């Protein structure tokens, strides 16, 4: 097999604990900004966009696809009083998520579920909303992910998603170095996600493209990886670190070259806005 | 002289549209709003302020909105955004606007506000910004580029007047990338444009001019909600405004509104937002 995603997880957990980090919204001067704070800004931003669609009512039922340690779930529960089902393929993360929810006294509001985006273990028309942050990048079968999302959304339910991606019109051949470093076949784009969503009865409400966030974020991640090199070397090997750095440099350069972006979208399960 | 006259009369549609917006919302300018569900219960004023807060927040994250930073408002209208930015950030704003009655009211509002040392109002065209090279820390333009022909010249002037590493924040009703003009002819005809801006075109033009695209936003939901709410308000105020926004004018405005709404729902049209920086990279 290959262990890069595993060892990437080890590195993220070593630095940030069971606090979930995703691509952040950074404030100038970026050098002095912190990844943790910028990630929180993303959470706040995406939650505020989602709130506007009206789905974040007290007691509304949300699904977190690629929930990690459950950080966004706890953030949403506390802010809006929703309930959240977390879905995540990684049993260790699942155990800690549940531990964190118990400790927080939020276990009656958050359920942690094992499984796959390709086979969501839930009834059709179950959810008022879906929240998915930077998780679709790692699923090969994008149509099937969107079919599953549309299936488990209630009519008029809204999905908010974010994902590192390529720009529309960029060929796989143009981005092969990064795909080699992150061990993916290809990546999504706003154009693809929109047409797929539409095939599944999800209308695009709004989209975002933040290649500046992509560049800032992965620059920051690279600096932290560099800083922690000796400290993590027993479980994140020197050769793994080199490969990860190369991958981060590709995100940064692809972003500056107009090939790659950090995209965000809201969809509603409706034929029309 | 015929051209001046004919163009003046064509332009009564723009003038009477302004009479309508001014009648309801006065000198605090309205642009495409960010609406909260249930949209029918939301107010246009509140949504248009959400847009101003959002755009200003995006701009602030770039570092350009320091006290005494100098910005240029392209298509400033009655100066509402300029007053909003000055009170919030303590920047200085030069407004550039083609409508001299709007400019005069703008100055009057700034004088009453006690903001005349921070806001200047200049008459002119985006094709010939009456300012020196490298003058501005930032440019703000809300829904103004829509009407400009010669989009390349607009972006050339924007880049010229920005300082190095200056930032521009714009919003504009637009067509979706990949939509041919042949497919939005009713709306191009109804509002009298050859073709429309789009995120892809603006990015390409900006890049040609040394402006890198930092981020973009497409909100066809806002486009649909905003024009639906404006149409509802026009119907609400029909008899109240009929002396100065004629019945025939109202019918023409309503048709144009319907075209924006229909194009939004058809996935042909959107409301775009972008930030650029004057630099080779990022």
């Amino acid at each position: 097999i290959y262990y890069d995603d595993d060892d990437s997880d080890r590195f993220y957990f070593h630095v940030w604990g069971g606090e979930d980090i995703h691509v952040g919204l950074y404030k100038e001067p970026v050098d002095q900004d912190e990844i943790r704070e910028a990630s929180l800004r993303t959470d706040e931003w995406l939650a505020s966009e989602l709130a506007m669609t009206g789905v974040l009512q007290r007691q509304a039922k949300g699904l977190d696809l690629g929930a990690g340690y459950g950080g966004a779930a706890r953030f949403l529960v506390r802010k809006f009083g929703v309930s959240i089902d977390c879905l995540n393929i990684a049993p260790v993360q699942n155990k800690r998520n549940e531990e964190y929810n118990n400790q927080a006294g939020l276990a009656d509001n958050i359920t942690v579920k094992y499984g796959s985006f390709l086979e969501i273990p839930c009834e059709d028309n179950s959810y008022d909303f879906i929240w998915s942050q930077d998780a679709f990048l790692h699923s090969p079968d994008k149509l099937k992910v969107f079919q599953e999302c549309a299936r488990v959304l209630k009519p008029r339910g809204v999905m908010a998603i974010t994902d590192p991606m390529k720009e529309d019109g960029i060929d796989k051949s143009s981005i092969q170095p990064i795909l080699d470093r992150i061990k993916l076949h290809d990546m999504g784009s706003l154009g693809l996600y929109r047409s797929l969503a539409k095939e599944c009865g999800l209308v695009t409400l709004r989209t975002f493209s933040r290649p500046d966030s992509l560049v800032h974020h992965y620059s920051k991640v690279k600096a932290e990886l560099i800083k922690r090199s000796s400290e993590i070397a027993s479980f994140c090997s020197p050769e793994f670190q080199a490969n990860m750095k190369r991958g981060l440099e590709h995100w940064i350069e692809g972003g500056r070259a107009g090939k790659l972006t950090w995209g965000g979208m809201l969809f509603r399960k409706s034929d029309k806005i």
